[PDB]
């Protein structure tokens, strides 16, 4: 009767926190259990988290949507990873296109249980679909459009024609993102940080380049106004062994 489906929310409140106090915040990734709701009409609402320093409330934003494509409690052994990249790393990325658009990159890789877990390739046959979480952005390293929305179904797809084979389709029938969402959380980050760790404005430029997810800089370094919460603190640790599943399908 109803897809499985994966919403990932960020949950964030204004404290105290650790240095290695001082103010800034205190994050979690979190995940909404929501298959009947229309997709794209989650809302900011109140999380459970309170604020040691002056009493006020978490907000969770929903950051992005993603049904199963097919009926069934089995759609739950859908699910993904996702991390942001690093001027650290063993891989390289497009230095010149974030330059440009003034972006973060990403990596999102689709997956399915049993679990390690099984990656599903991209139609191309690579283990993981390079994007960006804002439209616009074209990457002259991989010759295509990075924007999540336009490029993630399609590129785990095949209608078969001058691949001669099976029409292959996407675990997930569509990735939404909930753009205003991100750029709020964005601006809280880059803000926070920059009164923070005024020195982080060197390859922090714009609030556009904070990576929302594992808040890492694209120095490699984590964030100095951000105190994580990991699955001890009610939290989900997303990264490239960061695995997360859609979930309530319904089989009627």
């Amino acid at each position: 009767a109803n897809p499985s489906r994966l919403i990932v929310a960020i949950e964030i409140v204004e404290d105290e926190i650790p240095l290695t106090k001082v103010d800034g915040l205190k994050a979690r990734i979190i995940l909404i259990e929501d298959n009947t709701s229309e997709v794209g009409t989650q809302r900011v609402l109140p999380g459970t988290l309170v604020s040691d320093k002056d009493g006020s409330q978490s907000l969770v934003y929903p950051l992005f949507e993603a049904p199963v494509s097919f009926f069934g409690k089995l759609g739950d052994s859908n699910g993904m990873r996702v991390w942001s990249t690093t001027t650290a790393d063993i891989e390289e990325f497009d230095e010149a296109a974030m330059a440009k658009f003034k972006t973060r990159q990403f990596r999102i890789q689709l997956i399915e249980k049993p679990e390690s877990p099984v990656i599903v390739k991209t139609a191309d046959q690579q283990d993981y679909l390079n994007i960006t979480f804002d439209k616009g952005v074209y990457s002259d390293m991989y010759n295509a459009d990075l924007y999540v929305g336009d490029v993630l179904v399609d590129s785990y797809s095949d209608d078969g024609v001058v691949s001669g084979l099976s029409p292959l389709y996407s675990p997930f029938s569509q990735f939404y993102v909930y753009h205003e969402n991100i750029d709020l959380v964005r601006q809280m980050i880059y803000d926070t940080e920059m009164r923070v760790n005024p020195a982080a404005a060197a390859h922090t430029t714009a609030p556009g380049e904070i990576d929302f997810l594992t808040f890492l800089a694209v120095d490699g370094d984590p964030y100095q106004g951000i105190q994580v919460l990991g699955p001890l603190d009610g939290g989900i640790t997303l990264g490239k062994d960061g695995n997360i599943y859609a979930s309530g399908g319904t089989d009627g």
